[PDB]
DNA sequence: GGGGGAAGGATTC
DNA sequence: CACGGAATCCTTCCCCC
């Protein structure tokens, strides 16, 4: 009987930038993360649709971006701001439901099984929310309403930007038949490829395959997940998940294997990590490194107690040494991550 | 046989 | 060319009932 409303903010980072600087509207905006290795090195965090239409999306080197739209506005990323803007919007969403699962910086699932009665009011409560967000914060969002969370997310996906969709029970049965598996939340490029080899192009194709051969390919959790959606019996609750890890990774001016060359970067990463922990004490720490060929390697340790800053500094090195010791590749990015809070 | 954690890796958004 | 934060899940190893 459950009704789920999913809210997703439009080209969020770029959009905040435009809210904070209204002149930018209508121009192509590209929020970037400058790695400083060389002039304009780094990547695209995101881009408004003005630039997205032309191929400038999250992940491309800012360099390839400048080649496509040499005259677009290129802003440095400012997480703290986007995060404080997300939060307030997120607090206005609580007015519509206590049952709210903040999935990420720009998404939230609201259980409206109560406050509403039908997709008529659902859809109207969507319009009340999309509009009340625009009023207060000046942010466009796309709403997705369906029987469960996954389908609420798909409804939003098909309706962005600034849209609102309702995939009722009629449509759900047609999506489980027509919807391209790859368009299902959780099926990225690697799981999409693996399922193709199994002849699984639709969620419905998942039913016609021995569960054991499906598990051995994508893992048990994914199988039961995809199987569940195929049978229209996926019905997971909404929970208010809490932070379980805090960390930061930075890029070096140039690759290295030298411990003293990498330290300043690792130490900076720790400082920000701690300034972010803010009152929370972690019992586990992980030094994370991206080797020059973009492979991610990491070494960590769990202590029976909380970690002080001074023990974080001392241990981080020890863990970094293990990495250079156990890997002959040059290091491109270095960072830390604190988990298992007290 | 199997609980449970810890560690390193894998994948997603 | 190619930044960055964090969650879920997998596999192997380990201790030990
Ligand atoms: N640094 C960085 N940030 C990202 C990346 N991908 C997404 N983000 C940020 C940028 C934001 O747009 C936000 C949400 O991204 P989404 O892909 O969910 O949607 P976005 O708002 O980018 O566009 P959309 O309205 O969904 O078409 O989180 C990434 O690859 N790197
Ligand atoms: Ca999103
Ligand atoms: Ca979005
Ligand atoms: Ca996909």
């Amino acid at each position: 009987h459950m009704i789920v409303l999913f809210v997703d903010f439009d080209y969020f980072y770029a959009q905040v930038e435009e809210v904070l600087n209204p002149s930018l509207k209508g121009k192509p905006v590209v929020v970037c993360v400058f790695s400083g290795r060389f002039e304009d090195s780094g990547a695209v965090a995101t881009a408004n649709y003005e630039a997205r239409k032309f191929g400038v999306k999250a992940g491309i080197p800012i360099v390839e971006a400048k080649k496509i739209l040499p005259n677009a506005v290129y802003l440095p990323m400012r997480k703290e701001v986007y995060q404080q803007v997300s939060s307030r919007i997120m607090n206005l969403l609580r007015e519509y439901s206590e049952k709210i699962e903040i999935a990420s910086i720009d998404e939230a699932y609201l259980d409206i099984s109560d406050k509403v009665r039908d997709y008529r009011e659902a859809y109207n409560l969507g319009l009340e929310i999309k509009n009340k967000i625009l009023e207060k914060e000046k942010i466009t969002v796309t709403v997705g309403i369906s029987k469960n969370k996954v389908f609420a997310k798909i409804a939003a996906d098909m309706a962005k930007p600034n849209g609102i969709k309702v995939i009722d029970d009629e449509e759900v049965k047609r999506l489980i038949r027509e919807l391209d598996i790859a368009d299902v939340p959780g099926i990225g490029n690697i799981t999409a490829e693996k399922l193709k080899k199994l002849g699984i192009n639709k969620l419905v194709d998942t039913l016609s395959i021995e569960f054991d051969k499906l598990k051995g390919m994508i893992g048990e959790a994914k199988a039961k997940y995809l199987i569940s959606l195929a049978r229209d019996e996926y019905n997971e609750p909404i929970r208010t998940r809490v932070r379980k890890s805090i960390g930061r990774i930075v890029t070096m001016k140039r690759n290295s294997r030298n411990l003293e060359e990498i330290k300043p970067y690792l130490f900076r990463a720790i400082e920000e990590s701690y300034y972010k922990l803010d009152k929370r004490i972690p019992k586990a720490i992980h030094v994370v490194a991206v080797t020059e060929d973009l492979d991610i390697v990491s070494r960590g340790r769990t202590f029976p107690h909380g970690i002080s800053k001074e023990t974080a500094y001392s241990e981080s090195v020890k863990l970094l040494q293990k990495i250079l010791e156990e890997d002959e590749r040059k290091i491109r990015r270095i960072g830390v991550r604190f988990s298992k809070f007290i």
